[PDB]
This record gives structure tokens, sequence and C-alpha cells, in this order.
């Protein structure tokens, strides 16, 4: 039957998915091969290859399920925040961004492989497809509300997700990640601080 | 005569890749235009990879040579004043269509992203901080971790010039970016 090999493919998609985002996650994308991950999901290599053509392919899908829990954890620690103002909820984003950044497993994938293997223009594609729009949403409120100059907002937005991936992967490099992660948030607060009315 | 050798490659490359960029011209054009066989070329440099790694080094030098030009011509009177300066010096030298194929579209492949970031950070961390360093001393930037600092507002001018570069309408990328990239700057000298 057609329609049961479609349910167990789209099964297996999960599975792989799944498989490889812990075991990537854990040692990196060069220290783990697509052999030991269809033996992670319990499935054949002729399932996988159907699923995606190569290594990089499997990659790319496990980034994308990750950033989508980046934004939702970014999003969902704003709201507990209880920012009452456009400005705290920028403080908020910023914080959220080195606490989620932060996480060992988005290290790893994001800000460890993704740039590699992804390459450059392939990055910048995928943090503007899932940043962006929250970037803009949160400076087009501090501009409504009085608190931030009004400016081109697109940007603004570009630049500041530049300036904060580039504070990640710093502190993703970083000799000593918690300073680096403490003086970082204080440069950042800094600036904002200097921009925001209020 | 290695040096020489080398030298004709790096130029005649420079020159070819600057206008028509580097997937668009192969080696032995280059060998041609540097007037050396295809030999001479093969014992300086392995592959084109390798010259283009030479190539960026030159470009990246002739970039810092003119921001710093741009910078003195400005008639910055202070630290704070020099730090805006070279934030237009790096708007006008990224906006040079050669600067835009070589360093913002070319490297980032040829070198990929550890070998591309390496020389981006070699060229651009040195400056930055300096910069902020002479501030914090003139008392117009508060003291503060001067290397976390440098690191975001590299992060600033890379995608400023990234997005520029890729811009629909690159005119008014061009006026937008140096607007929002003002206030920022002028918001790090107030923070
Ligand atoms: C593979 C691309 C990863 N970059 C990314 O996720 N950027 C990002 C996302 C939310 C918030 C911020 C500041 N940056
Ligand atoms: C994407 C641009 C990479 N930057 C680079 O290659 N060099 C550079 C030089 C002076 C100043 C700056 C910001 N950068």
């Amino acid at each position: 039957k057609r329609r049961t090999q479609e349910e167990r493919s789209a099964a297996t998609r999960e599975a792989l998915i799944t498989g490889a985002r812990k075991l990537w996650g854990l040692r990196g994308y060069a220290e783990v091969g697509t052999p030991e991950i269809a033996t992670e999901a319990g499935v054949t290599r002729g399932a996988m290859y159907h699923q995606f053509a190569d290594k990089a392919a499997l990659f790319r899908d496990v980034v994308e399920v990750v950033e989508q829990d980046v934004m939702a954890r970014m999003a969902t620690l704003v709201a507990a925040s209880g920012a009452a103002t456009p400005a705290d909820a920028i403080r908020a984003a910023v914080d959220a961004w080195l606490e989620v950044s932060g996480d060992p497993e988005v290290r790893q994938l994001i800000l460890l492989d993704a740039p590699v293997v992804l390459g450059w223009a392939g990055f910048r594609d995928v943090a503007q497809r899932y940043s962006l729009g929250m970037t803009e949403q949160l400076i087009t409120e501090a501009i409504r509300a009085g608190q931030l100059a009004r400016q081109p907002v697109r940007p603004l937005a570009q630049v500041l997700i530049g300036a904060l991936d580039e504070a990640a992967m710093f502190i993703a490099t970083a000799d000593d990640p918690k300073r680096a992660r403490r003086e970082t948030r204080q440069v950042l607060r800094r600036l904002i601080d200097g921009m925001l009315n209020g």
C-alpha cells in the first residue's frame, strides 16, 4: 500500500530530524555520520536517502526546527519577563537571545556548525528569515511609543541582528564564555540604554 | 623572482576578479595577464583558491589604507568624530563595486566561513578596538569591556555592507543604513 509507505516515510522524516538534532547537538556535525543517524532513528539508509539526498540536506532541516524553537523560546522569555513598554521588551529580547544562544545545542548547531555547513549567504538568509519580523516589530512598537527615534526600520533591524549574531559567535568561541556573555550583556545593555528614550 | 612572479599574479588576479568576479575568470587567463606560464603560476599557488587567499590579503590591506586616508581627510577632531568618520569610510569603500565583488560576494564562498571570518577579524578587530580605546581615553565613551564592544560594532558594520550590497535599491539602502549607523554610534557614545 502506497498510503502505508507514505505515512511511514513522513514518520521516518521526523525520526531522522529528531535523531540528527540529538547526535549533532551533542557531538557536532563533523563527528556523526548518516549511517549512525539512520540506526538512531531505526530506519534503513534507503528510507533516509528518499527523504534527504545527503548529510547537508538533513542538517538544513535540523537548523529549521532548531531556529523554530529558538524563536518560540525568545518569544516565551519576553512574555515571561512581563515587559510593560516596547523599551523593556527590547531589553528582555536582548537578554533572551544571550540565554537561548547559550544553550549548548544552539551553540553547537547554530553558532558553530551552521555557518560552516550553510556558508555565509545561507546562514544570513536563515537568521533573517527567523528573526527579521520579531526585530522589526520591536523597533516599530518603540518608535510608535516615542521610545525610539523614527528612522528606517528594516536597516536598523538588519544591523542589530548582525551585531547580536556576532556577539553570540564571540561568546560561543571565547576562552571564558561565562565572562564573555556577562561582558557582552553589559555593552549591549549600555548601547540600548543610550539609544532608547525609556 | 618567486616574489616577482607572485606580485604579477596577485596584480593580474585582483584586476580581472575585481572586474568579472572569481567564477568568471580562470587561472590560465590570470597567468597570461601576469605574463607567466601556467607552470610558473602553479609553482607559486597550489590552485585558484590559494591565489584568491593572497588577493584578499592585498585587497583588505587596500581597504584599511583607504579607510585610514578617508578618516585623516575628514578633519575628525576627537576620537568620537574619528569613529563616525570610520563608519562613513567603511560604507564608501565597501560600496566600491570591486570590493563588493571580491570581499562581500566572492571571499565568503571561496575561503568558506572559518577562513573568511579569520581574515575579516584580523583586519577589522584591531582598528575597531583602537577607536574604542581612544574614545574611552578621551572621556567620550564609558569605560567598559573593549573586545566585546568591538565584536558588536564589527557585526553591525559587516551586516550594513552586506545589506547594501544585496539591496534591491542600493543608493536608498546606503542612505538609510548610514542614518541608522550614525544613530547607533551616538547611542554607544551616550551609553
Ligand atoms: C542559522 C542562523 C542563526 N541566527 C539566528 O537565529 N539569529 C537570530 C535569531 C533570533 C535573534 C537574533 C538576535 N538572532
Ligand atoms: C562582510 C565584511 C567583512 N569585513 C572585512 O572583510 N574587512 C573589514 C575591514 C574594515 C572594517 C570592517 C568592518 N571590515
